């Protein structure tokens, strides 16, 4: 069925992993606008690991999504304390979904926002990651449980081509839940134009 509505975002059912991000305090929401996006397959419990990134980050005078497998400790910790200081605007999210789908996911996301996974499994490290690495978007709005990607920067193309792809699994796919979840894909990619 058809869609009233455009470019909502690019949604995912992940919100932050710390109410101090939090910087829109009567909705309990954050609300980062040109942000920088980092996008890893990792788990972050070490500070040594974001240093690089988040010294890049300030000196750009950008805010910064972090979409991890997980952020926690000590690595929380730090981000909590330098966007309370206003050393750095950050929010840290889990990547969507598991498995195989958050790993998809994850490139879904590197696409639209023209930026590259971190990924566990290369060798990559977080520790050299570039701004160039990262992704880029309008706005991120984080709530709760919820994160929305609006309008991200990625090519034209390069989107296109991830969404023919998808549609190219659809139909070699052998459930009506497989095809569900792909189709799931394309409708976030088509938001977040």
């Amino acid at each position: 069925g058809l869609v009233p509505r455009g470019s909502e975002g690019m949604q995912f059912d992940r919100g932050y992993l710390s109410p101090y991000f939090i910087n829109k305090p009567e909705t309990g929401e954050v609300e980062l606008e040109s942000p920088f996006i980092l996008l890893t397959d990792k788990k972050i419990s070490n500070i040594r690991e974001l240093l690089p990134v988040l010294e890049a980050v300030a000196k750009a005078g950008k805010p910064l999504l972090i979409i991890a497998e997980d952020v926690e400790g000590e690595a929380l910790a730090t981000l909590v304390v330098n966007t309370m200081r206003g050393i750095v605007k950050v929010a840290a999210v889990k990547a969507p979904g598991f498995g195989d789908r958050r790993k998809a996911m994850l490139q879904d996301i590197a696409t639209l926002t023209g930026g590259t996974v971190i990924s566990e499994e290369l060798g990559m490290k977080l520790e050299k990651a570039t701004l160039e690495d990262l992704g880029q978007a309008k706005r991120v709005v984080i709530t709760k449980d919820t994160t929305t990607i609006i309008d991200g920067v990625g090519e034209e193309a390069a989107i296109q081509g991830r969404v023919a792809q998808i549609r190219q699994q659809i139909e070699e796919a052998t459930s009506d839940y497989d095809r569900e979840k792909l189709q799931e894909r394309v409708a976030k990619l088509a938001g977040g134009v």
